């Protein structure tokens, strides 16, 4: 049976190839994890669909419902049977599916547009002129939202009451905020699509400071899922092989217009 | 049922505190992975032996022989419950045994006596008159062994041979090694070590390029053990927590001397 994979369209790891509108299935689709999930998929003897995100996002359960959204969601309630995304691997997640070992490694980071005077996280939480937020529904603002650390139980006290809103429901939205906002916005964001921004046109953005954590993306599947050994090994010899590190080469710098 | 902890004496990760032939115990010890050991223990609600391998290495599989040595082969033969040590997460490995997410990341890395003419890992395959080599029974050594990139595999043809061995038993006899070979010997050890020693007296060795590969370590136990789902979620809290890292900076900079 053809293995359903979630995912979600955030460049470089997902992205509608230019004459897609011409193409179907998993022809649509070109990125870093269009590769990866085809090198899984033979590594692994599988047939598999593509297939985006209905809601666009990452994953978080609802507080109030206790309903899990985005990929999470999908593998909780039986919508996919795997998510190959840039997926955080977190304990609240970890306890819903099942994670593969790390296929990238890195950790929020700060984005802003060049010139803006910010070097850190103690910097953004000690000013108020300069707005700051993170994206919804993933682990980024779950890290403010926990953190019982001095400087981000600061920063969340503030984007959680911020008007308006200081949070975006994508990548793409942070990234317009921050390169449309004079300077007036830093994001929050995992280093790996920081530093991908920092090397695309016009290049106006660029990623200050070290990571405020360490951590990795996942290929994720339900809980018990038969693929999740022969997964998890894939990726370990993909990555043991330097495919890993010559996927992120090809789709962050190759192409790097900056 | 106290549980059986196979570690390695390997600084700073765990050492022989001062007088320690008076102490008795896990109280002999000190040092990260002792640390690491209390925290997941308390998580997990077990009592621990830290018991140090006896061959002093980290894994390998004998070729020929075919027996596991090292920690992996304490928890291959059923001589330990759990592995908490800088022990890397690898393919081989995870065939035989069960690994957490990993609690550190880190890559094989270049270690030079300072003033050595050497900046790279294509410098030291593009010459001959500086030796270098890696420890024996464990992962750096494999992934030059396996590896089919050019550069990394022109140094695995010439250290397989290499007379008299460039290969070392331990880390510390690698360091040692670096240090007494007038800069005609470079070490192939993991970042965390690399950096580790290049802020410790005589203040004569230092890191060169950028890591080869990107990996972690992993809390490692028997394959089916009953432990690898409470370590693997309380390794998750820990870092999210902040832990681990407070744990690096205690272990790493916090007692640096250089
Ligand atoms: C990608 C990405 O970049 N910054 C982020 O917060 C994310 C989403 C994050 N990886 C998640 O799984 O929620
Ligand atoms: C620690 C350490 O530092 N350099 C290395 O090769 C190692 C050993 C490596 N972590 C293993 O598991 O074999």
């Amino acid at each position: 049976k053809t293995v359903v994979v979630t995912t979600i369209l955030e460049s470089p790891y997902v992205m509608m190839k230019k004459n897609h509108e011409m193409l179907e299935g998993n022809e649509r689709y070109e990125g870093y994890c269009v590769d990866l999930a085809a090198e899984i998929a033979k590594h692994c003897g599988f047939k598999y669909k593509l297939t985006i995100v209905g809601d666009g996002k990452y994953g978080a359960r609802d507080a109030d419902t206790k309903i899990w959204n985005g990929m999470v969601g999908e593998l909780v309630y039986g919508k996919a049977d795997i998510a190959i995304a840039p997926l955080t691997i977190t304990y609240v997640r970890e306890e819903v599916i099942d994670f593969s070992k790390p296929f990238m490694s890195l950790g929020i980071s700060i984005m802003i547009k060049k010139g803006t005077p910010i070097e850190s996280a103690e910097d953004l939480s000690k000013q108020t002129e300069i707005a700051y937020g993170t994206t919804d529904s993933g682990s980024t603002k779950e890290f403010f939202r926990r953190s019982k650390i001095a400087v981000f139980d600061k920063m969340w006290t503030y984007m959680r009451s911020a008007e308006p809103s200081v949070f975006v429901r994508t990548t793409a939205e942070g990234v317009a905020r921050v390169r449309k906002s004079k300077g007036k916005y830093a994001y929050l964001l995992e280093s790996t699509m920081n530093e991908y921004i920092e090397q695309r046109k016009p290049c106006d953005t660029m990623k200050v400071g070290g990571n405020l954590d360490s951590k990795g993306y996942g290929i994720a599947t339900p809980k018990g899922s038969s693929l999740g050994n022969a997964v998890n090994l894939a990726v370990l010899k993909l990555n043991e092989q330097g495919l890993l590190d010559k996927l992120k080469n090809k789709w962050w710098y190759d192409k790097g217009e900056c």
